């Protein structure tokens, strides 16, 4: 199955304006906090391709799937790599997750195909 | 195999205004239009779907594909579904069609994957 | 897997400005470029697409993977097909390609799924 999200990028800088914090752990975890490096448009693409795993398996982020539930990390050579947890794995009955970030001109974008 | 759509929300709006009905009607189904509920940002999308669908079966709109050939419903949790004619079904020997919608600033965007 | 990639028209059309010949010859063949037809909207896209297939095999554009080391062709219906190198088909061990673009106000985007 396939999920995509689009986001603009000053959208997103505009919600990194209430109280910073407040919403960037709502959707990040720490290490995923590390390697967005503060950069606006490497945030606003976690979150796209947290959206788009959401649509992918089909629930949106609710109650059967929070943002935190959804672990993205990098390739050596800074592929977007996305995991859930190894419960929520079985749950959605989950063989690969695969995924993909663009950016430019203010726009962010998000694609994730579920086997 | 996949296909790909962006498409200017304003762009709809403004052929929105041409004749009303006579734009929505050929591309939309009633309850179609019922999912849709007047708002420019959905119709773009389900726009966006259709054509995206169209390219993912490599036809794209023409005598071998309508609009009205590609059905588009939700599920209870507002997924986007999409299914064609059980007759288009067998002619382009279609197992399953997967799809997904998204709309920021201005744009809507759709991809399809066809087994 | 899958690759996405949306990229600013104008950005390719100042890019075409950069001795032109220059820029193109680096990305695009000569039949990619007959296909193109000097449109900014079709360069766009052909350079989206390009690096949409890189980031699906998740090597991205450097020296395991080079522009021209990717083949865009049509169908006799515009579909756009993708080929590697008989080579590089079997070092990243593929048995297709699918891809698609679309491009509206200002942006081209392009997805590659890979099996
Ligand atoms: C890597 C490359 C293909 C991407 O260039 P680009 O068109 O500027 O890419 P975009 O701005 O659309 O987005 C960059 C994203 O591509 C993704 N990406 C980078 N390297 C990648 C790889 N080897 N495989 C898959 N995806 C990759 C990343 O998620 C990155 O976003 P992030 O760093 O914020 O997570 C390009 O640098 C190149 O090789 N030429
Ligand atoms: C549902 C959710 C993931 C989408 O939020 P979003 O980033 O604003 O979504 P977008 O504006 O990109 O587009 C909304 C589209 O997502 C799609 N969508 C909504 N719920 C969905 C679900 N459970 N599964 C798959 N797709 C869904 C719909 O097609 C909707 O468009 P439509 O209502 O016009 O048909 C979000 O509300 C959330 O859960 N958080
Ligand atoms: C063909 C059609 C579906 C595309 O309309 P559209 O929404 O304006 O398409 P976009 O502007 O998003 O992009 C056009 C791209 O669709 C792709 N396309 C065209 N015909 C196609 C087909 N039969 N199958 C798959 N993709 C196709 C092409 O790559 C084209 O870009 P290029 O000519 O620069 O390579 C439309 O003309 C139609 O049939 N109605």
């Amino acid at each position: 199955m396939i999920g995509i999200d689009i986001v603009s990028i000053a959208r997103i800088e505009k919600c990194v304006k209430r109280f910073k914090m407040k919403f960037l752990e709502r959707f990040l975890s720490p290490s995923e906090i590390v390697l967005c490096k503060d950069k606006s448009s490497s945030i606003a693409g976690f979150f796209a391709l947290k959206e788009a795993c959401s649509k992918a398996l089909q629930v949106g982020i609710g109650k059967e799937l929070s943002f935190l539930d959804i672990k993205i990390s990098k390739s050596p050579k800074n592929a977007p790599l996305i995991t859930l947890s190894k419960e929520k794995m079985d749950y959605f009955n989950i063989q690969s997750l695969s995924a993909s970030i663009s950016h430019d001109a203010g726009f962010a974008i998000a694609v994730v195909v579920v086997s």
